[PDB]
């Protein structure tokens, strides 16, 4: 089951597409619906015709309906430095270093992984909506990541593509500015669908691809496979929920491995495209904030 | 106007006490009520007898009613290193240092202050309720702070006492563990009231006092005045709201200056008392989390 | 307990006055509150000062608050011809008569009493609000009645004064026009309070008094005691609920004995005052409907 | 557009069927949807497959879904003696008569028609649900009628089949018992659909057919056309709304012309079938009330 939501005349409608192309309109709340499918694979609703899912991915935006965030995640959390060579996060001399070793390569080795609060639902956007660059950021990058939808017990309800938009220049300036660099209006994008757990046989065998498009020009292209992930997801979830209750429908984003250069910073009207196998391609335009 | 809330048989009731001891039961939502008083100093409700405010502060807990969080703040944010000598936050050789200067004494000097996400409402507790020490923390300290209640425009609606409970050992281990050290169940306490802006003539002239009580024993006592605050509140608010929309009733906590030693770590059944002039005294028992 | 409601800036507030003059602001819904007092005589709320109940009865209407319908009764039902000499309801030759005996004097004798649907809540008005005379009625009279508040099981939750406003000329024209004569906008008034069952020792010993006031002039005055009621209330309730479920807070009005003459018909700007012992006096101005 | 509702696992879903057999699942409230179609003939929703409307009419009741009342009418009103020869309503000597002429043949002639309150929504049932015979009624008949759905201005939003279930023996006993004979649990049935105004070209040219089925046996069969209606619907609506506000979705039932005999009274387990051209056939089992 691949799950998506549209906004129509002020109200939401949620639809699920099956492997045989049949589209089902949902009766329940999408988060409630994912929790159901997790237990017994049951879906409540009616089969619908005249809903062009493929056109929605391309155009947005057809007649009356517009695709958006598939769910409203009550909390979005992030997990840092889970990949090979992710330690070199700003290799300039010098960043923050404890006993000669940098803070980022410390966490890569340490038992306890990095976990940070990323966004509230109203700070998130969906497929076809604009992500943002802070007014006071000269170097902001998109971070293409595999993200999991969780229940209150930390059980994986599904997978999605997430863009952890990071004002990298503020982070490099001082690690204590990380929250300012990560948490703002339009700092987070996910979609276009949330695939159910059974739609992906192996989460550690998926192709993530980033493309930044500036006036038709491919400004950056890079891709990495999930087999390069060292810190496993189950461990990230374990440290997330420890003494820390999360609501149903929490999204955890698993960290990035595709890092564009110092010159590849985002600017107004850019088009960020992220592709993950079996899920789809998330396309979000970029909007530079005015001071 | 000094504003407080009680829970009674599953439902909330909000009361306001005036300077002449008269107590008013509120008609509106407390956050909505603070926004009103901010504009024209109007209070909607009836004067009530038989509500013993002084007994509520001491006992909790009288007949049918129990004092709790005065409001439900949709978001709680924190501001770090705003005081003199707050730079020495773990002076051990070495913590995180950029170009020989430590990250904490960098922020003290830098134009951009430290701002971090602290808690969601359900992670907060009130007067007489238990704060928590993480199951995996050997050194957790309370941080006595002056806190402001804000509207969506960043206007100060009122003041309160806040305990920013911090698992200091995890922070010292690596600054990237800060979110884990700060954000958890029972990580935050505030109250017992929210005083309106006009109840404090000068916010930079208030006595903050910390007391940790272990089996009747005064385990720690320290106090500092707000005149020692270098980073002004208006500046902290400015950087909080920048490209970052906050809901009505957001609490910002302004940073601490009272820091107990390495030996003064919290443990089960402790009693943390925090006093700020004109506001009152916040008393919260301590509960150690089981693994 | 004597229960009343006020409207204040678009919202309702319910208050209860006790025998020792102490006034309590209610926590619960008034219908829910009456059901509670019926079981264990418990009242949830706070004692309030500055609520001038006596002034509310006279003026309406003080500062911010206006008295209105004490509850919103989901259904209002009526019971006809329960009094001595009520058989002579329009003695003119002739009204509707079966086998030489008139339909009204038939019901007075018959095992089965008269029960009719009277109003929906939005068709009812309260103390100080305007009752109405239909645009096509030349002879409309008020019917001063003792009314009971019922739960779904038909248990008496309390007593109130009710005005069953009846377009008597339409009824006399044809008994099948009774629903048109009884059910319309402003066809029903009750209040000013609902007294709890224990406030009246004997419901069959109460003085009901009607007064129609035209420009300061006492246009009609009449009064009768409830000891003149032949058809008992418990029997009226029995036939009401039979195969007919009623919601909680249903009002049953027990029939009238004070009937003004053919010349004493109501007209615009009249003042109808109804008094019942231990309850109070219900005052409603009259408003003639335009065609 | 022909509109119907189903109940599924505790919640309602509304569907519309078009003339070309295409079935649309509705986005809006059915009453809100009828008001829309009345203004511009616009329908909000998605075309659905796998909803077997024809099977729903026969079986009820398929898998997960059960047909019921197409809407929840806030008020149901009735209009009496609108047909030829309807004057002979119980011709026995004697019923209620004014000046030698019977009350029923008076209303047939009089300018003012008969209008009565019939039911609240919770007293109504739908296609496939049980209608009721009062525990104290020895002669109860179904009254097959054309019914209109109205808005607050008295505009016709659509048509449906309605059964005005009447305890005829109580009415014959005394006309003042009419409310008891008409208003009770399961006193009213309508459906199976509500057809939009444009689905019927001429409301005064429709075949209404009654069938009472006792253990497979056709116990009664009778039918009459709407061209035999003397009192027009527009006039019935006019007298309904006069000084009497009705909510959106009010149903008015236009009176019957098919009257079974004194021996044809209803009893337990009977099957009452009513057919009106272009609308469908309403089938409701009968359930005798226990004392
Ligand atoms: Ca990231
Ligand atoms: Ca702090
Ligand atoms: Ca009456
Ligand atoms: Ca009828």
């Amino acid at each position: 089951m691949k799950l998506f939501r549209v906004v129509k005349r002020g109200y939401y409608i949620s639809y699920a597409i099956l492997d045989n192309s049949t589209i089902i309109r949902l009766d329940e709340d999408p988060i409630k619906a994912l929790m159901r499918y997790s237990e017994n694979k049951e879906v409540l609703g009616d089969r619908v015709t005249g809903i062009d899912y493929q056109s929605l991915l391309k155009s947005f935006q057809i007649n009356d309906i517009r695709i958006t965030k598939p769910i409203d995640p009550p909390e979005v959390w992030g997990s840092g430095i889970s990949y090979e060579m992710a330690r070199e996060r700003y290799s300039e001399e010098n960043v923050a270093k404890i006993l000669g070793k940098t803070i980022y390569e410390k966490v890569y080795d340490a038992v306890r992984p990095e976990i940070f609060f990323k966004a509230t639902p109203n700070r998130c956007v969906g497929h076809g909506e604009a992500i943002a660059v802070r007014s006071d950021s000269e170097w902001t990058l998109p971070e293409p990541e595999l993200a999991v939808v969780l229940d209150s017990n930390g059980k994986i309800l599904g997978y999605t593509i997430m863009d952890d938009v990071s004002a990298r220049d503020l982070e490099a300036e001082n690690p204590l500015y990380l929250p300012q660099s990560k948490i703002y209006a339009g700092c987070c994008a996910f979609g276009p669908v949330i695939v159910t757990s059974d739609e992906i046989k192996n989460p550690y065998s998926l192709d993530i691809t980033l493309k930044i498009v500036r006036e038709g020009r491919v400004f950056f292209e890079g891709s990495v496979n999930t087999n390069k992930m060292r810190r496993k997801i189950e461990e990230q979830i374990q440290y997330l929920i420890r003494d820390n209750p999360i609501p149903d429908g929490t999204i955890l984003t698993t960290g990035t491995a595709i890092v564009p250069g110092r010159d590849k910073g985002l600017k107004d009207e850019d088009i960020v495209e992220i592709t993950i196998s079996n899920i789809g391609t998330l396309i979000t335009p970029v909007k530079k904030r005015r001071k």
